[PDB]
């Protein structure tokens, strides 16, 4: 069939961990700390906290997807704890999810950035095909940032691992973000590794541009019209043509036709090396025992 | 038994590759650019080139090894080239060993560094844990340096993967570097991951000394007697006690009273965030289609 999914779930103590404040608010989110008891660490953590069986089966599910995965460029759980509401417990990402992020510091962020971060995603999602698995929402919004070197991907809340040899998913109804979807995504719920690969397109968009919403007010509705029209999103006034071309293949109809997210990491490694070349940006140029959790294992 | 090794092991076309200067001289090393057909890319590498059918079966064993670890901390094996003479493909590693480049930058080496690299040697040896293997040659010899900033383990020429069930390796005649091995491998040629551990506490004496010799001047025929004296290293220069703490922990006699790997990361990890607080040191502050092995995959 395919391999044994031997990932380990850490189940938690409440008593083991103290939420220090909150960050946001479906459920509501904390920024803490993880003490495992007797060992000499502190761990900054976030903290996601009506009960419905519904609801749990979603959390539950992502756990399970978080737990099977483990990568520099992915975000990593540390565990969930059983309290009467389920506490999913994740490495804190202290400066928040990326497109807000890009949106407060545009007069700070330069193209070895922005090319940096297009490398990171790449390799994140790479490894998720890898893993055989389709993240399904892919965005901006949906990638957190460690330090400002250092971002990864999260939200696995859509995500589906794809059976053995299944190789297209197909969703059956729901809320999905439609001006991130492959077209083959929007008229027939088809999900694919390169589908994903038009979504990080569209999240590439979202970076350039410094946060604009894509197709800025124009109603989901006709979304799907306006591709078959053979349109896109602009060419960001920052990018080279060398940049968009490439996004601009994210979209192709042709799903096979788009590039891999193994290609999109070559080459936007191959533009980081020289910055300035593929993006015109004005001016380019107690805590004792805390342990960030890439360092903490097992 | 345990889980099959699904790595890949590439076979590379000698047309593919040139090499350009020499890098070492065993056999032969070198430093070149492979350029897989069809893709663009160009990627810096070390190639490793009388044929004694003994000399064939180490090389291609090591090549075994290098060819199923991945991991950021340990060198990669891009490929092996079947030619006359069997050629192992690396990843180039332009700074050399790291014990050359302690003892050639000292003048210019602060804490922050040698802790991030007593940082990332644990995370590689804690991998190669993880995968049930014990590299027995550990020392700052067979620690390659990317960048300053990134060193990965290397040398897999005595490394061993232990059986599903077998818990020491009892290696049986050798020409072993005895000033980097544990008492316990030393009397019974019994090596295991805290084997390993021992040998990490040597590499980072010799890290802490900038490159100096083990026992400098004891016969290797002693070295054995000394230990069991209840005598060590001593405490270098730049070492606080609580690093000297760890290397001395890293030689207790009972294996199991060593630290893990995992642990030497935490600790490690926590003096890096605050270098001046456990290390105390003097002044202590074409080619368009190039990418780096580590952002070229499959
Ligand atoms: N690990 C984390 N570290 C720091 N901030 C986080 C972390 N996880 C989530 N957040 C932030 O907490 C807030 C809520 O996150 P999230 O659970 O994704 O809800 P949301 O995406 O903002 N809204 P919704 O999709 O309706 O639940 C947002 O600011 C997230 O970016
Ligand atoms: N991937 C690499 N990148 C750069 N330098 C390397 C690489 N691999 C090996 N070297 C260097 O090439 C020279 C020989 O390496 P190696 O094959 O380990 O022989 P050695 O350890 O120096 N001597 P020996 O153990 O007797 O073969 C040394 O300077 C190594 O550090």
């Amino acid at each position: 069939g395919e391999a044994p999914n031997q990932a380990l779930l850490r189940i938690l103590k409440e008593t083991e961990f103290k939420k220090i404040k909150v960050l946001g608010s479906f459920g509501t989110v904390y920024k803490g700390l993880w003490i495992p008891e007797g060992e000499k660490v502190k761990i900054p953590v976030a903290i996601k906290e009506a009960t419905s069986p519904k609801a749990n089966k979603e959390i539950l599910d992502e756990a399970y997807v978080m737990a099977s995965v483990d990568n520099p460029h992915v975000c990593r759980l540390l565990g969930i704890c059983l309290t009467s509401t389920v506490q999913l417990i994740t490495q804190l990402m202290p400066f928040g999810c990326l497109l807000d992020y890009v949106r407060e510091h545009k007069d700070n962020i330069g193209s070895q950035y922005l090319l940096n971060w297009c490398v990171q995603i790449a390799k994140g999602m790479n490894y998720l095909e890898d893993r055989r698995l389709v993240h399904r929402d892919l965005a901006a919004r949906n990638v957190l940032v460690k330090t400002p070197q250092h971002v990864k991907i999260t939200d696995f809340g859509l995500a589906k691992l794809l059976g053995a040899e299944e190789k297209e998913y197909h969703a059956e109804g729901g809320k999905v973000p439609i001006k991130w979807m492959a077209l083959e995504s929007i008229l027939h719920r088809i999900y694919t590794h390169q589908s994903d690969v038009w979504s990080y397109g569209v999240t590439v968009w979202e970076l350039m541009t410094f946060g604009s919403k894509p197709y800025d007010g124009i109603p989901a509705s006709e979304i799907s019209s306006i591709l078959e029209k053979g349109e896109r999103l602009p060419q960001p006034p920052i990018c080279t043509i060398d940049v968009y071309m490439i996004m601009v293949k994210c979209w192709m109809i042709d799903a096979d036709s788009r590039p891999k997210f193994r290609e999109l990491i070559i080459e936007f490694s191959k533009m980081a090396r020289d910055p300035q070349r593929y993006l015109v940006i004005q001016g380019d140029e107690d805590m004792d025992d805390v342990v960030d959790a890439d360092e903490y294992l097992i």
